[PDB]
This record gives C-alpha cells, sequence and structure tokens, in this order.
C-alpha cells in the first residue's frame, strides 16, 4: 500500500536522524529531523531481536491509543530497518524537567494540574482496557506549553544484562511498583494507580527519587510490613491522603483514575 494513503507511513528519505540518545539490545532511540524542519524522536528496531511485527505491535497500539494525554505516533517507517517516530519535546521527561530551574520554578498548583493531566491519560488507557506497567515521572514527556504526555519508552528493556545478574523474573522499577506486582508478578490498572502515588510523590519533590534513604530490598522489606512513605515536606496532607488512598495493600481498594483525576482537578 502507498505510503500516501496512509496517515503514518513516510518514505525512510524524510528523516534525518542525527543523535543517538540511547540504544539497548533491541535497537536504539535517535533524535533527528523530519523534512527537515520538524525535529523528532526516533525508535528502531535491531534485526534479529525480535519479530518486526512484534516490534510494530507497539506503533500500532500508538495509532488506536492516540489522545492528548498521550504521546502522538508522529510516522512510521515498515522496511527494515523500522523506525517508529514521535516528535520531540525540548522540555524532556517529567523527571528532568522538575529538576530544571524553570521546573523548580512551578507552584503546587501547576504540579496539581499536571498530575491531572496524566491522571486523566491513564483513565483514557483504563477505558480502553490498557495498563502501562511502568508508570513514573521518567516515562511522562513535558510539551511546550507545560503540559504532561504519557509515555512508554521502554525503559526496562533498555538496560543490558550484565555478569552479575542472571534475573529470569520480571523487570520492574522497584520502588513504583505494588506488593502484588513484586510478590506475585501481577500487574493490573491497580497496580498502575499505586505508581501514579509514587508519581506523584516524584511531581512534589522535583523529581527527587521515591523512598529517600532506603535501598531498594530495604524498600520491600518495609513494604513486607505494611510501611508507606512519609509524607514530603510541604506537601499537602490532603494530597498526600490521596497517596495513601493509591497505597491500599488490596488493589481493589485504591481509587480509579477517573476518581484521581476529579480529586486532582478541583483539588484548590
Ligand atoms: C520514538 C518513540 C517510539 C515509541 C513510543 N511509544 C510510547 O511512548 C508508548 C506510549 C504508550 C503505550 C501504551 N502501552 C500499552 C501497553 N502497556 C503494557 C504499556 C503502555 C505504548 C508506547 C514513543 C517514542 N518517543 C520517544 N521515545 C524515546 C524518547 C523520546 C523523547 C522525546 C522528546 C524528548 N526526550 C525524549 N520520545
Amino acid at each position: 500500500k502507498p505510503w500516501w494513503e496512509d496517515e503514518w507511513e513516510v518514505p525512510r528519505e524524510t528523516l534525518k536522524l542525527v543523535e543517538r540518545l540511547g540504544a539497548g539490545q533491541f535497537g536504539e532511540v535517535w533524535m533527528g529531523y523530519y523534512n527537515g524542519h520538524t525535529k523528532v524522536a526516533v525508535k528502531s528496531l535491531k534485526q534479529g531481536s525480535m519479530s518486526p511485527d512484534a516490534f510494530l505491535a507497539e506503533a500500532n497500539l500508538m495509532k488506536q491509543l492516540q489522545h492528548q494525554r498521550l504521546v502522538r505516533l508522529y510516522a512510521v517507517v515498515t522496511q527494515e530497518p523500522i523506525y517508529i517516530i514521535t516528535e520531540y519535546m525540548e522540555n524532556g521527561s517529567l523527571v528532568d524537567f522538575l529538576k530544571t530551574p524553570s521546573g523548580i520554578k512551578l507552584t503546587i498548583n501547576k504540579l496539581l494540574d499536571m498530575a491531572a493531566q496524566i491522571a486523566e491519560g491513564m483513565a483514557f488507557i483504563e477505558e480502553r482496557n490498557y495498563i502501562h506497567r511502568d508508570l513514573r515521572a521518567a516515562n511522562i514527556l513535558v510539551s511546550d506549553t507545560l503540559s504532561c504526555k504519557i509515555a512508554d519508552f521502554g525503559l526496562a528493556r533498555l538496560i543490558e544484562d550484565n555478569e552479575y545478574t542472571a534475573r529470569e523474573g520480571a523487570k520492574f522499577p522497584i520502588k513504583w511498583t505494588a506488593p502484588e506486582a513484586i510478590n506475585y508478578g501481577t500487574f493490573t490498572i491497580k497496580s498502575d494507580v499505586w505508581s501514579f502515588g509514587i508519581l506523584l510523590t516524584e511531581i512534589v519533590t522535583h523529581g527527587r527519587i521515591p523512598y529517600p534513604g532506603m535501598t531498594n530490598p530495604e524498600v520491600i522489606q518495609n513494604l513486607e510490613r505494611g510501611y508507606r512513605m512519609v509524607r514530603p515536606d510541604n506537601c499537602p496532607e490532603e494530597l498526600y491522603q490521596l497517596m495513601r488512598l493509591c497505597w491500599k495493600e488490596r488493589p481493589e481498594d485504591r481509587p480509579t483514575f477517573d476518581y484521581l483525576r476529579s480529586v486532582l482537578e478541583d483539588f484548590f
């Protein structure tokens, strides 16, 4: 099928990829320019590491799950080497942006609005009957207008295994993962709600790492004891209490992203 019949497919020629943001054991991620006028992020598949159709499976969801609060698919190149292209965000990821001087200037009101947007897109993902699995500030992109786009960069499969590790379990961010996911490998949307609560502490603490003063092993040990993160300084007790709802022990007792979105929106 001709590429101009499609809304996504573009001739590889339209792409001048310039910098290698991050390569792994399934392909690289470059920054480059589409027809010279737009800068874009380009995910490429390396041959052999996986099915061409398995790579495209992602691109395909992105077509189907378009939404203002999701990172929007920009273009795709199907032939090998395969590219998935989105647009580049000069503000970067939420966790990065928060630590910038302009990020640190953000008001609690603006922070809460971004949280609301993140909840909003998660609510859409829930509504479309998917989950995220790695919902945290590192997979959130900040737009030019300072709104938040939910991304999934495949952060986990992006790290190369070393001589010292041989886990054949699951891969997940210890400090963001609900205990039922840690213990029983059961990841659900309610599992993402947990992550969202931890994400909230990142938002309200300039992108600070969760569970300050605890190693990932320590974190898991304390989770077994029912331990919950301490309310970040200056973080409003009400917001914290909202976090505590995201960290209910039983996943079904945790709010929905709709409720989260709602509470967040009319918070002030
Ligand atoms: C180049 C690319 C290719 C694919 C994607 N895809 C996604 O971001 C994504 C988002 C949501 C889902 C939904 N998914 C449903 C299933 N569950 C299990 C997970 C979530 C899937 C993929 C993004 C990008 N964009 C991207 N990638 C890496 C870095 C950047 C980037 C851009 C600007 C500034 N800095 C970094 N941008």
